[PDB]
């Protein structure tokens, strides 16, 4: 959380910066940073190394003040620069959030979500429930996650036995659902993304830097194990878990 390491590497043709992190935290401010610096909205003096929270903070805040209104919501605008501004000191630290299983950038609103709007960055995820079981589709239905917890454990302590029953419909869905992203999730999210945009994705509890690129998904390589290892950048998002490889800034194979 305190210090992070800067990563020089040749993107769309300039020596671009990136954030790395060991860490693995639930912070958000490196994903929405990276996309910032990808979009040389930020710029680092070419020698730097290390950098701060509080640079990275300083940072989105100028880059959020100054974004000039252009058409639609007109008082949420004025609400939403507060909103977001008032919580940007939280991005540090971590992050509550809150899923739902009706589509990839479905999520209980907080005004965390505001930062994420105004700078037009996506928020995806890929937990959601498949429509081939539908018993877990009605079970789950309209709720969110935490919503759903709070149901299954109203729905033990019910006497009625539909509840009960689906109680359990439902913490199956969690149990054989763990990591969270489903199949179904992965492929309404490939068809979601705009090919070549910058967005960001959430599962179990992290956040990491996405794009689409000959309709593949993409992460960035945050992790600081590779900070020497400039020709790698991207790694694919192809499968729902399991092996994936590594690609350089231009998404060409690499390797260590
Ligand atoms: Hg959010």
């Amino acid at each position: 959380p305190d210090f992070y390491c800067v990563k020089w590497i040749p993107w769309k043709g300039e020596q671009t910066p990136i954030i790395t992190q060991s860490t693995n935290g639930p912070c958000p401010l490196l994903a929405i940073m990276n996309i910032l610096f990808l979009q040389w909205k930020v710029k680092l003096p070419p020698q730097k190394e290390v950098i701060t929270s509080d640079e990275l903070m300083a940072h989105l805040g100028n880059c959020l003040l100054s974004i000039k209104p252009q058409e639609g919501l007109q008082l949420n605008f004025q609400q939403n620069v507060d909103d977001a501004m008032t919580v940007l000191p939280k991005l540090a630290t971590g992050l509550d959030v809150n899923v739902r299983f009706t589509g990839v950038s479905d999520f209980e609103y907080t005004p965390e979500c505001s930062v994420f709007d105004l700078l037009g960055i996506p928020l995806y995820h890929g937990w959601l429930v498949d429509p081939q079981s539908p018993e877990a589709v009605r079970a789950v239905g309209k709720l969110s996650y935490n919503q759903l917890v709070e149901r299954i454990i109203t729905c033990k302590h019910s006497s009625d036995t539909n509840l009960v029953t689906e109680g359990l419909i439902a913490e199956q869905f969690l149990e054989t659902t763990a990591a969270q992203l489903t199949y179904h999730g992965l492929c309404e999210l490939t068809a979601a993304a705009k090919e070549g945009e910058l967005s960001v994705f959430f599962r179990n509890n992290h956040f990491s830097t996405m794009t689409k690129h000959k309709s593949h998904l993409y992460l960035l390589v945050t992790d600081q194990g590779f900070l020497q290892e400039e020709q790698v950048v991207w790694e694919s998002l192809h499968n729902v878990d399991g092996d994936s490889c590594f690609c350089d800034s231009d998404f060409h194979l690499s390797h260590s």
